[PDB]
């Protein structure tokens, strides 16, 4: 029993990490194979933040421009490659710790087990999820660009997430590990700001039905919903729509202690109206929406 | 910027953890040199899960009665000891993946990552606290006994807890390396409980600094208090004692956010005796006690592990 925010563990992660610098910009890479993956701004120069234009910094950069250290240990560059806003460097090396793996493109809801590295060297592991803006609330500093989010169910990595940006609500942007931008952000300084944040509906049920596996009951009621009168009621408090996609996701939950999804979403609607009246569920005073309902049964199964 | 419950990078403790069987029983071992350590109740059956005498259940078992499995691979025990609650298996293999690592012994208030394992395998890493009342707030199914707890300084593992046991409030109990019980607990089916519980008052109080460098300021107060004033609001709320210990360990946030420890104390006063008035701090509604001074300082200033 008890029930955590659950990180994977990282070794196979730490095992990647390496440090890129070109100019004065020093980040973190992800060394597979013979390939490092980067996110590009680290070519940008101080001068060129705001419109950089990335195809013509980085056919003026030689190979030895870019130095990369695993440990102790320098990687020669022997290519490059811009694939999206991601720097792929070929090195003459390839990593002997490459686990399996996979990349992945996640949805919003989804989450996933953050790295948070300076220099190549880890400093910590979290668990985060994809916003419904498409930021993260992580927590990140200088020099923690590079880092990656991932999962590992079963014995195979899948990377979802590569740091680029702070936003200035003190959220983050990045991009999966093709490239491609979660989200309308750009890898520039022009101004961006992130959209109004919802709260993830089936994620806030799933661990309700934690809360139950792990012996609540307190928030239970005798009523009942419509999901259509769930979700007019549910956007007045800026929650995501539940969709049929989501009922049927929590079916094995539902199944498992007895309680209707659309009954738990009833006890959802109490909550919302009533507040926790000075209670707790899984030792939080606030409706928790970053765990899945896949994460709820990893953890409680 | 942000700050997130964060646990110690784990790959220095994955490659440690073996799998042990004891006749029906299946639990986690840490290998470390040539020794795999786990708990002594993996030799209990369910026909002795009452009261066993562990002195006199060690002697009836020879080597081959422990498998140990790393990955794939079996390890041959050579010896078997005890050590309190701890089972020292001898292997006739070093663990090459062995850190640098040492054995401690945490106090109440103190945080460590927790490796959740299963069969040997790893299977989710997260941070806990040391409470006053000597359990963990753990996450543990059947067969994570053997999971262990442990902080990393540089390079330097320090394992810190060992897992044994679900109290009947769902908390946890375990040993340290040494196979000394955390609090006043036994590893047999005797009546036992959790004591009450305290709030870890020098944590709040860290926490509420990173909430302020991190920008969260609406708590804050023009008042100030003294050491002796506060402990007796702390009494009143069951949070622990802050000692001038206390005080000068949070010296350094102090100077960095301009707000003196007995500021916040009146901040933190004023939060037990009105409430959060509907407000949020770092995310939270409850006041979070499972960050250390140093975890503030650690998380905000991004150090790394070699
Ligand atoms: C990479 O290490 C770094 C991580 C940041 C630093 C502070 N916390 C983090 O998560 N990323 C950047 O420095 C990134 C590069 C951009 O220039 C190419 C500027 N970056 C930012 O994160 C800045 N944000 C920013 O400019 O935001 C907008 C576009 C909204 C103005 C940040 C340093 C303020
Ligand atoms: C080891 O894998 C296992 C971990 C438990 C299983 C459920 N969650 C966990 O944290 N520990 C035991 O099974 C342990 C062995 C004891 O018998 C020698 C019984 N154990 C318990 O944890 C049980 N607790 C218990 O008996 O509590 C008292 C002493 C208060 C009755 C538990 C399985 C009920
Ligand atoms: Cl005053
Ligand atoms: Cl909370
Ligand atoms: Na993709
Ligand atoms: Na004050």
């Amino acid at each position: 029993s008890g029930f955590r925010k659950m990180a994977f563990p990282s070794g196979k992660v730490e095992g990647c990490m390496v440090q890129v610098t070109c100019g004065t910009t020093t980040l973190n890479g992800l060394w597979l194979d013979d390939v490092v993956y980067c996110p590009r701004h680290v070519i940008c120069t101080s001068e060129d933040m705001l419109n950089p234009n990335y195809e013509d910094l980085l056919i003026r950069k030689s190979n030895h421009n870019f130095l990369v250290q695993a440990g102790n240990v320098q990687l020669r560059v022997i290519g490059h490659s811009m694939q999206n806003c991601v720097l792929k460097l070929k090195v003459d090396t390839a990593n002997p710790k490459t686990p399996k793996y996979k990349f992945v493109r996640i949805q919003p809801g989804q989450t996933f087990s953050v790295l948070a590295c300076y220099n190549g060297s880890p400093s910590g592991v979290y668990q985060c999820a994809m916003r419904p803006n498409f930021t993260i609330k992580g927590s990140f500093l200088n020099g923690s660009c590079g880092s990656v989010g991932f999962n590992i169910d079963y014995d195979c990595v899948s990377f979802c997430y590569m740091h680029h940006m702070e936003l200035p609500t003190g959220v983050h942007a990045g991009t999966d590990l093709e490239g491609n931008f979660y989200g309308p952000f750009v890898d520039r300084q022009t101004a961006q700001a992130a959209g109004t944040d919802t709260t993830i509906t089936v994620n806030v049920l799933a661990w309700l039905y934690a809360a139950v596996i792990n012996g609540d009951r307190w928030f239970l009621n005798r009523f009942t919903t419509t999901l259509n009168d769930f979700n007019l009621v549910a956007m007045k408090y800026n929650y995501e729509p539940l969709t049929q996609d989501h009922v049927d996701i929590l079916g094995p939950l539902s199944a498992q202690t007895g309680i209707a999804v659309l009954d738990m979403c009833a006890s959802l609607k109490e909550l919302l109206q009533n507040g926790m009246n000075g209670r707790t569920i899984l030792g939080s005073a606030l409706l928790e929406d970053e765990f899945t309902p896949f994460d709820v049964v990893r953890q409680c199964s």
